[PDB]
């Protein structure tokens, strides 16, 4: 609610203290200027109608807009003795929670406004969103959602609900459940993901499932693959030390020329030893002293001395040490680049990495294929759908 206030100066001032500024905003997480203290027997204070909390957007008739915190209080002290105020009086989540309910109930359903609000809101602005529309209807968010939209909208959306830790551990679960195991979307998982995005997957696998995250690999792997696996998805990969390791990078690159290429067959256990536990940056520098020793580099040499789900675990996994928003660029246009759309790769991508290196992937994609990722989403998808793609795109280019 706003209403305009009008004060009378008194030698102690206008009777209420000031907190804000564009040289604050760690107190208010915006720019503006906010009440935080009312004097008694002051002037606001007899008046009544100003508020502790309320945000100040007028005084003697003029918005006040990008203000340090001493030019507010420039700006209070030579306003006179007779003051117009007009103040206002999260609410940003109750506000986005009242119109995605009346979007939900809008005759139709109003899809867009739905799109417009979850897709151009945090991960964290998304659950104070959830926290608030459960508490005013009395119903979860995500449910009324998954009866309100449909399709790979759907998928999106619902997806978008979930915390960056929960929507893993769900995909984790969702390429294992069944008879049938999405190596390619498991694959994708364990083989980008941190030491800390794992640790905290780990633990909100249990919380959901009753069940630890490696178990489930385990039931649902074997072999070499099995064992690459289980050893990257316990997320304690060496930190990146402060020093670079020459004399270690030159004997790693020698292990993995012998274990592979130099021999017949291939030493597995002693490849999946070095590219699970020495950090990313010295695997970087590994692979590039590997292609001293060896005509073929890295990715060459898995694809010549393995096959199967081992050889696509072992491509993704060198793939992300090397570089990581490259290789999701490269999977984003494989998802998108025949016939058809490989929407599931496609979405899992946007959702879980649209907060985390969106940008670092547009750029390598726009200098690898020429377009922008938004180019090829907008040709790819249509609909409702394509506009909350390119919404987690953030932008053309
Ligand atoms: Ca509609
Ligand atoms: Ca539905
Ligand atoms: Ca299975
Ligand atoms: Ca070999
Ligand atoms: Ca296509």
């Amino acid at each position: 609610t706003e209403e305009e206030i009008n004060l009378t100066r008194g030698p102690s001032g206008l009777g209420f203290n000031i907190v804000g500024g564009t040289d604050q905003q760690y107190v208010s997480n915006d720019s503006g200027i906010y009440v935080s203290r009312i004097k008694e027997n002051g002037a606001a204070a007899l008046d009544g109608r100003l508020q502790e909390g309320d945000k100040i957007l007028s005084v003697n008739g003029q918005d006040l807009k990008n203000l340090l915190h001493q030019d507010a209080v420039d700006l209070f002290r030579n306003a006179g003795y007779a003051v117009s105020l007009r103040v206002q009086h999260n609410f940003d989540a109750e506000r986005d929670a009242l119109n995605i309910e009346t979007a939900i109930k809008t005759k139709g359903v109003d899809e867009v406004t739905i799109v417009n609000i979850l897709t151009n809101r945090s991960n964290e602005q998304r659950q104070d969103i959830a926290f608030a529309y459960q508490r005013r209807t009395k119903k979860e968010l995500a449910s009324a959602l998954k009866s309100a939209l449909s399709g790979h909208l759907e998928t999106v959306i619902l997806g978008l609900l979930k915390t960056p830790a929960q929507y893993d551990a769900s995909e984790l679960k969702a390429s294992m459940k069944g008879l049938g195991t999405d190596e390619d979307s498991l694959i994708e998982i364990i083989c980008s993901r941190t030491n800390q995005e794992l640790q905290e997957i780990n633990r909100v696998y249990k919380e959901m499932y009753k069940t630890d995250l490696e178990k489930d690999i385990i039931s649902d792997t074997s072999g070499d693959f099995r064992k690459l696996m289980v050893a990257l998805a316990k997320g304690r990969r060496a930190e990146d030390g402060s020093v670079i390791d020459y004399e270690l990078i030159d004997q790693d690159a020698r292990d993995l020329y012998d274990a592979g290429v130099k021999r017949k067959g291939t030493d597995v256990p002693k490849w999946i030893s070095i590219m699970t536990e020495r950090s990313v940056p010295h695997l970087q520098k590994v692979f590039d002293r590997y292609k001293s020793y060896s005509p073929y580099d890295m990715l060459e040499s898995i694809r010549k001395e393995v096959k199967g789900d081992l050889e696509n675990a072992f491509l993704n996994l060198v793939q992300c040490i090397q570089n990581k928003p490259l290789y999701f660029a490269d999977r984003l246009y494989d998802s998108m680049k025949g016939k058809g759309t490989r929407d599931k790769v496609l979405i899992r991508i946007m959702v879980s990495r649209s907060e985390v290196d969106m940008l670092k992937i547009r750029s390598e994609f726009k200098r690898k294929y020429g377009k922008s990722l938004y180019y090829y989403i907008q040709q790819d998808t249509k609909g409702d759908y394509q506009k909350a793609l390119l919404y987690l795109c953030g932008g053309d280019d």
